[PDB]
RNA sequence: ACGAGAACAUACGUUCUUUGAACCAAGCUUCA
């Protein structure tokens, strides 16, 4: 069929899709076109999505049958006066601003991706279900513990989001969001999968051990929001 | 004081006239 759909990312967080060109002043920079406009590139989308379906087992590889035909383009460009200054905040305890900022893309952008797939193997029958899955072990298998434990009340005009819309197609981009937004095996158990990906994790750095591992929301410059970046909405219409 | 003397097997004569090394064939597949 190739059903084309003109999706559309709204932002609930700060958002640096990596750029390469990147340098407490810390003057940054970040992806854009020839023109010096930025636009975000398709191929993060397309690595959400592989976050979405392919959740499975280290089958990742040139070997694959579904994602030759997930024709993703790139987005509309956007001028440069939808940008501010953020910062970054780690809410494991005592929250403080590392130094490490990143000039990045001002929450609530509105840009529209031309997203198309065949349908050998790929629909939206199965996006929903993955998506709804993937969001749903978000919260149930690392987030859940963070909610529960070593939590403070300064988190708690944050939007827990989980009554709104069962369906809402949520997606994880990378953009500096931790190192858990950047994962792909979360199935099908709770903690001994955490302890699993815990060894996995530090005999490649050297910190001594607590849970949980590393939360990075985000907020606003008084007006306060303490909103959650990495995540954003999703809608699928076609053309 | 030889069946012997004398006597170029020589002259003129394009290995030449025809015709495409063509047709068939995303440097692409998985990469936040």
């Amino acid at each position: 069929m190739k059903k084309t759909y003109r999706v559309t990312l709204t932002a609930l967080g700060p958002i640096f899709i990596g750029g390469g060109e990147k340098l407490m002043n810390d003057l940054n920079t970040f992806v854009k076109d020839a023109f010096g406009r930025p636009y975000i590139p398709g191929s993060s989308l397309k690595g959400a999505l592989r976050t979405a379906i392919l959740n499975d087992l280290k089958e990742d590889t040139k070997e694959n049958e579904v994602f030759a035909h997930l024709q993703v383009s790139d987005s509309e460009t956007i001028d440069l006066e939808n940008l501010k200054v953020y910062q970054k905040v780690d809410y494991s305890k005592t929250a403080k601003p590392l130094p490490l900022y990143r000039e990045c893309l001002k929450p609530n952008t509105e840009i529209t991706f031309t997203v198309s797939f065949d349908d050998e193997y790929l629909t939206l029958k199965k996006i929903q279900n993955a998506l709804h899955k993937t969001y749903q072990h978000y919260y149930i298998k690392w987030l859940k513990g963070g909610k529960v434990g070593e939590t403070l009340i300064k988190g708690v005009t944050f939007a827990l989001d989980q009554p709104s819309q069962n369906q809402g197609e949520i997606i994880y981009i990378g953009g500096g969001a931790g190192f858990v937004s950047k994962t792909l095996h979360y199935k099908s158990k709770n903690r001994d999968q955490a302890r699993n990906d815990s060894f996995d994790i530090l005999k490649q750095l050297f910190r001594t051990t607590y849970s949980k591992m590393r939360s990075v929301p985000d907020n606003v410059p008084t007006g306060k929001h303490y909103l959650e970046m990495g995540k954003a909405r999703i809608k699928l219409e076609e053309l």
